[PDB]
C-alpha cells in the first residue's frame, strides 16, 4: 500500500517537535504505509530537515503566498491560517487513502487498520458527543472535495474557529449514518478525558492507540528530567513521559546534526 | 400505546422534586404515553401523593426489605443502593417499551419519537463518548434481563461505582454496532456541555429536547427569585429557569395541597 499514508501538519518549530515524535511513534509500531507531512515557509530549515529523514515526503504549503488556492479565502477570513493549510490534505491526489493525525498526538500501537475505514471517519469528540474530533480522520484526497471545503470555509467559515466545526457542517452525516465511520475512541484519546475520566479510563483506558494532547499544555510545554526519565509537577504522566522518552531518544539526537 | 411508558426514579424528597418538574414538562409537551415513577420507603407521604398526581403509576421498591429481590445483591455490595432499585425498571412488565429518564432530567419537547428505538438504545456520554450515558435510555421490561443485569451487579458490580459501567458492561456493542441506538445527542444534553462548550452548542444547542443537569449542583439546589423569574447568581442559566418555572409554576401549587 505505497498509495496509504498518515498526514500532519506543522506551521512552525514547536509543532514540528510533536510532528517528529508522532512520526517516530508511527515508524516505532511498524507501519507499512507512507509518512507525510504537510509543512509551511516559517519551519525553520534545521526542523525541515529533520522531517526530511522522519518523513518519506514533506510538502510545503504556503497560503501567505498569492498563488495559492486558498489565499483568496485567508484574505477574506484571516483567522482561518492553519485551517486552510490543514484543507491541503485533500490536495495530496498522489496518495488514494490518508489517515490525518494532528500534530499533537502520539501513536501506541500499530494502527494500520484504519486504513479499512472509509472517507469520512474520526472518534466522537468528547465534549459534543454528536461532533466527531478532528484530530485523527480517515479520509480520500480530491481536488474536487477540497474546492469544496475551500467554499464551504468561504460562505460560512467554522462555528469553532477552527477546522472543527467546518468539518463537522461539511461531513454532516458522520453522527446518524454508519457506526463504522465511528472510530473507536481508543483511537484518539483526549488526554483530558484521562486525568478527568477516571472510572472509565481505569476500565478501557489501557487499551489506547493514539493519544491526543488537547489541552492548552502541550507536551513540549512540560519540563523532562532525562535521570528520572519523568515529567516534573498529575494523575497519569506515564503519556507524556513516552513522547518525551521518544523526543529525547530519537528526536533530539537526530536535531543535533544541525 | 397504552404498554409503553417514560419511567423515572426516586429515593427521596430532593430528588422528587426533580421527578415531579420532569413528569410536569412531559405532560406539558403532550406526550401520548404512560407516566411511571419508582419510589422507595423513604419517599414522604407528601411527595408520594403528589407522584400519585403527575404520574399514571407510582411503584414502591423497597431493597431494605429482605423480601426484594436484589436484597441479597445490596448486603454483597451496599454501596449499589440506588443503583440496584433503578434495575427494578426491568420488572415493570406491565409495558411492553420504556424510556428511562434520571430524575434530574427536563423535557423541552415531545420525545414520543423514542419508541421507535430498541433495546439497548441511548445518547453517547461527555467525557468518554464510547460509553452511553444511563440517564436516557431505551429498554424493554423483562424479567430475565433483569435477573442478568442482577447477577453481573453480584459478580462484578460497576466501574463508575453508579450504574453507568454497569449497563454499559452488559450493553457492550453499543459502541460498534448499530448506529440507531445511538440516540442524537439532544435527546440527553448535559447542561455541563452547554455551558463548557460554548461553539458546539451555540451551534446545536437551541435543538434540545432533554436537559439533562448532571453536576453536583442540581436545580432544587439554586435559589430562585420569583419576582425576576430566574435564579440566582453562570453563561446559560434559561434551562434553570425553566426547571424553576415549571416546578413554581405547576409543583409547588400541587403540594400545598398537603
Ligand atoms: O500554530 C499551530 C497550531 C496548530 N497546528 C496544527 O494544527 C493541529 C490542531 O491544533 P492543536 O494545537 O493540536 O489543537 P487542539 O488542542 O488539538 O484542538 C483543537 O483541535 C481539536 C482537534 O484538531 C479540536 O477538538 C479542538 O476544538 C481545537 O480547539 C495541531 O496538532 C497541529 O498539527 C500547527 O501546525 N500550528
Ligand atoms: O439519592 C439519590 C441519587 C440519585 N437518584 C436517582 O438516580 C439518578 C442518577 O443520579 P444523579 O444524581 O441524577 O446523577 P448524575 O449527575 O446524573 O450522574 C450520575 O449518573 C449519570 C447518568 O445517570 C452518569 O453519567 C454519571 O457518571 C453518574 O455520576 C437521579 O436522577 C435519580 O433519578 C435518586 O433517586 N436518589
Ligand atoms: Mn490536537
Ligand atoms: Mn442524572
Amino acid at each position: 500500500m505505497t498509495d496509504q499514508a498518515f498526514v500532519t501538519l506543522t506551521t512552525n518549530d514547536a509543532y514540528a517537535k510533536g510532528a517528529l515524535v508522532l512520526g517516530s511513534s508511527l515508524k516505532q509500531h511498524r507501519t507499512s504505509r507512507r509518512l507525510a507531512v504537510l509543512t509551511t515557509p516559517q519551519v525553520s530549515d534545521t526542523m525541515r530537515k529533520a522531517l526530511e529523514i522522519v518523513f518519506d515526503e514533506v510538502i510545503t504549503v504556503d497560503i501567505l503566498d498569492s498563488g495559492d488556492s486558498a489565499h483568496l479565502t485567508l484574505m477574506k477570513r484571516p483567522e482561518l491560517g492553519v485551517t486552510l493549510t490543514k484543507l491541503h490534505c485533500w490536495s495530496l491526489t498522489q496518495y488514494s487513502k490518508c489517515v490525518f493525525m494532528d500534530a499533537d498526538t502520539l501513536v501506541l500501537a500499530n494502527i494500520d487498520d484504519l486504513f479499512e475505514r472509509e472517507e469520512l471517519s474520526a472518534a466522537p469528540d468528547p465534549g459534543w458527543p454528536d461532533c466527531f474530533n478532528s484530530g485523527v480522520f480517515v479520509y480520500q484526497p480530491s481536488v474536487e472535495t477540497y474546492n469544496q471545503l475551500l467554499h464551504v470555509a468561504s460562505e460560512q467559515g467554522s462555528f469553532s474557529g477552527g477546522d472543527q466545526g467546518l468539518l463537522n457542517t461539511f461531513f454532516n452525516s458522520w453522527a446518524t449514518t454508519d457506526i463504522r465511520k465511528h472510530l473507536p475512541f481508543i483511537y484518539n484519546l483526549s488526554s483530558i478525558s484521562i486525568y478527568s475520566y477516571l472510572p472509565a479510563f481505569k476500565a478501557f483506558g489501557a487499551n489506547a492507540k493514539v493519544v491526543h494532547f488537547l489541552g492548552q499544555t502541550k507536551p513540549w510545554n512540560y519540563t523532562y528530567d532525562t535521570k528520572t526519565k519523568s515529567v516534573r509537577s498529575m494523575t497519569h504522566p506515564q503519556f507524556l513521559n513516552v513522547w518525551w522518552d521518544i523526543f529525547t531518544t530519537s528526536v533530539v539526537p537526530l536535531l543535533q546534526q544541525f
